[PDB]
């Protein structure tokens, strides 16, 4: 009894350029499946026209993974000189009790390293300073370095919020509601890697594994200009 996001043509672009993974990295719907009305409890269109992702469990996800219009998986040079852009209007609801971090957008390499995660967090301590109920950027310092550089981007609100990621020329910038909150962070540690965008709900370190993380996107688009 779920309405498909494909019924809203504002999503045709991203669904044409995506595959849906749930609840692990396994694909449940490729782009043609998504365009042909795919819908489930973890991926459906709400009555006010958001594409809503929901998932329970530690490190479980309901997430779109960037594809090319041609059908190829996106695998763009992470530090290449063309603009690689993702843009989303995201409403982050107040999360269920026991949900402690939800990653909503990513840049991920073609192996096992997330270049960037943008996540909501209940509480985070960065260089000894604790922030509550914030949206964060986490950039991994290297493929062989588990540490990351973390930057608070926004106090959490339930209101629809525009997030833009621009990855270009070995730098990465994030704007939030039009304001630059991470300005040309260096991601040269990903030279020689290939990359792709992800978007949805990726549930990190919950303290209640039955609770659902839930994220809604009113608009979502992404572009990889091949050079
Ligand atoms: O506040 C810190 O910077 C904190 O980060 C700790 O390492 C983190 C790392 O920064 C990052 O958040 C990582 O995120 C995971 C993700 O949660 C998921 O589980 C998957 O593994 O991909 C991501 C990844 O591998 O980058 O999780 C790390 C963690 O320990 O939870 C430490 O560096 C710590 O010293 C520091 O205080
Ligand atoms: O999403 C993350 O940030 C995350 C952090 C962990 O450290 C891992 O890096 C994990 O990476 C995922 C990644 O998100 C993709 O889902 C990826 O999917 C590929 C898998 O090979 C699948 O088997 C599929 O066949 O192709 C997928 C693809 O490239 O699109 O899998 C990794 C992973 O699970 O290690 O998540």
């Amino acid at each position: 009894f779920y309405t498909a996001p494909s019924t809203e043509s504002k999503f045709t672009e991203v669904l044409s350029k995506a595959k849906l993974q749930y609840p692990t990295s396994t694909t449940v719907a490729f782009a043609d499946d998504l365009l042909d009305g795919y819908a489930a409890s973890y991926f459906y269109l709400t009555s006010d026209l958001y594409m809503q992702f929901q998932v329970a469990g530690s490190s479980q996800r309901s997430e779109l993974r960037e594809m090319e219009t041609s059908g190829d998986e996106a695998a763009w040079d992470c530090t290449g000189s063309t603009a690689h852009v993702a843009s989303a209007q995201i409403a982050i609801p107040v999360q269920e009790d026991g949900i402690e971090e939800v990653t909503i957008l990513q840049v991920h390499d073609s192996d096992v390293t997330p270049v960037l995660r943008i996540s909501w967090v209940s509480s985070i301590t960065i260089d000894g300073v604790t922030s509550e109920d914030v949206v964060l950027a986490t950039i991994r310092n290297g493929i062989d370095d588990s540490t990351a550089t973390k930057t608070v981007l926004q106090a959490h609100t339930t209101s629809r919020t525009e997030f833009n990621i621009n990855v270009q020329n070995s730098k990465l910038s994030i704007t939030v509601d039009g304001t630059t909150e991470l300005d040309e962070a260096d991601i040269s540690q990903f030279d020689g890697s290939t990359c792709y965008f992800k978007a949805g709900a990726y549930n990190n370190n919950p303290t209640d594994t039955s609770a659902n993380a839930r994220i809604k996107m009113y608009e979502l688009e992404w572009v990889d200009h091949h050079h």
